């Protein structure tokens, strides 16, 4: 058997919702200390990569390791059902006929159970993290969700610039051109609004607006954004979670 | 002359979106003791029966007898133009030329005043209501509509099944299946949250989807809504008014 | 140097948003007692016409007159990418490259610089406004949008008629009819709710509803609005700002 007890259903909505677009398909591992997931896009430039330890959970039983794969828009449309306020338990028993979703509310009443068939998938893991990025920021993600959303209106195209203390987000299109400079800062009423950087080489990466879009989704997810990036490999978007994590590996655009 | 007056326009609206999908053109009969009106889809499954008392208005004045009928899009255009506050009266005089609607606000000023041109339309009145029905039971408005709404989207086909002291409702397609199991209890808190049940007969049927999705729009009418079920006759739906009621009349899938 | 600062960037976006519809391309010439535009849609039945006085802005210079033209649509997308509450600058420098965009906010951070480019345009400037008008009228916004959007429903043509103390607007068409009809009345809680009108000569217009809607969006402007009418000239929709104005100028539909 194995059961997996999200006291809120909310977190697993907005775990899948990072989920929901940029990606069709999903292979979810289930073992003794968790459950983790990677799932690439069909142009192979963008790689999300889900971590959810035991203590996300408020209980957890896995009597045995356990891989089960399945299409997401099936999956979400299955997470329509219940309350952001639900308490979600997954099952599965040994070899998976299929998974089972069941919802809970705190009146002891209504108990709403789901099925939902079962895919198989090829297992080509990729361990692509690198050991020590070029340079390293985080930031409040409801600001670099703005940053991404207002620059993304002038082209296709989003340019990353770091310099020695100095982060510099830049676009430029057809309509015209806009630029979003900011500074590393401690702010002491909640050290959360604070803008951390680290550079041990300045980089210039670009991106596709189209799939940067896809990753700040994970802003339902944490308060802040985490940023490794690097001239030599794909750039990791991280959002953490409650002895957890969700990844995003995007492929810069390259070159003249 | 015919004058019939809402305290609050918003009840008429409310009461012809129950009407407003689901059927194209409906009848309205008014009489000394108030108004009611037939309406059946073009594939013939599901008839609309409408009554409304005479308390439910807060002014009511029909010398005759007298069959107005009138295009719902059309009509709910019309009813687009009101606060949900705002005084609504109908007039009409003798043989009708046309239907007229008029406005008012608490501030006694800015009347709106509405002409709405009315139709020819076949009065075959169907009192296919039965004596006794092989189950009943009622329940929130708000909880049913959760019901039918996650099942929905699983499948066009959804189950009711009936056994003593339980109800469960079933739905099963493409990408899974799913059950929502309620039972019979009595809430002191409010007596409104009960669900109640008796049962003659055990039933087991299946509607279309697509059809229920339209019933539970009288969830805006009332707290709670009433099922009356059997293996013999179309589902009776019927949600209560101040000293009226709007019924829905839909025939069960059938068979294997 | 040209530098331009509203006080809160709201103002200017609710101003272009009265031309983000109903027109394509703008031309907006700057001097040094404040910026003025016009702007004749596809049909040439309205002209758009703006003034800004100093007193709008927080901070205003002007060293040298200059003509701007640009695309709307262009600049509306980057319109999208500040806080209502922030500080947005203008910046030119004589014959002008391209226009600057410049976004502040009250924690002294976070600064966006946008650069939209400029177009060559005709300068057909038109001086159509009227010494004397047949009659004039000023009611509050929120209920002048109301009956217009109202009676937009019913046909593609409004009716404003207006006699001795009575002013009626009429809409006719294939689903049927409405009218409001509103009097003079000074209310003393607030004098802002107060209809005034006054009539040298009775005035009979019809107006296209669609132009008429994409007039009604400057209630986003002003609590009250102006109306100027005449059976011999466009009719004169005004919007008051802080030492400013918007106009509208529409030609009525002739005849039979």
């Amino acid at each position: 058997m194995l059961e997996a007890k999200f006291e809120e259903a909310s977190l697993f909505k907005r775990i899948i919702d990072g989920f929901k677009d940029c990606v069709q398909l999903v292979n979810f591992q289930c073992k003794e200390d968790g459950i983790i997931a990677q799932a690439v896009d069909d142009s192979r430039v963008l790689l999300v990569s889900l971590e959810i330890g035991v203590e996300a959970f408020q209980e957890y039983r896995c009597d045995h390791p356990v891989t089960l794969g399945m299409d997401l828009t099936s999956l979400s449309k299955i997470l329509r059902c219940g309350n952001n306020t639900d308490t979600l338990t997954l099952i599965a028993d040994n070899t998976p006929d299929s998974i089972i979703l069941l919802f809970e509310d705190t009146k002891k009443d209504r108990i709403a159970e789901y099925s939902l068939k079962l895919m198989d998938i090829d297992a080509d893991f990729l361990k692509i993290e690198e050991l020590q990025y070029d340079s390293t920021l985080s930031l409040p993600s409801s600001e670099f969700s703005k940053i991404v959303r207002d620059l993304s209106q002038l082209s296709d195209s989003i340019n990353i610039m770091i310099t020695k203390e100095t982060i510099k987000f830049v676009a430029d299109g057809d309509i015209g051109s806009g630029s979003v400079i900011i500074k590393p800062f401690v702010d002491m009423e909640h050290p959360e609004t604070s803008i951390k950087l680290e550079m041990d080489q300045p980089v210039d990466l670009t991106f596709g607006a189209k799939y940067l879009l896809d990753i700040i989704k994970g802003s339902s997810l944490s308060d802040r954004v985490g940023i490794r990036l690097s001239s030599e490999a794909p750039a990791l978007f991280q959002f953490d979670l409650k002895s957890g994590f969700l990844q995003f590996f995007l492929a810069p655009k390259f070159n003249d």
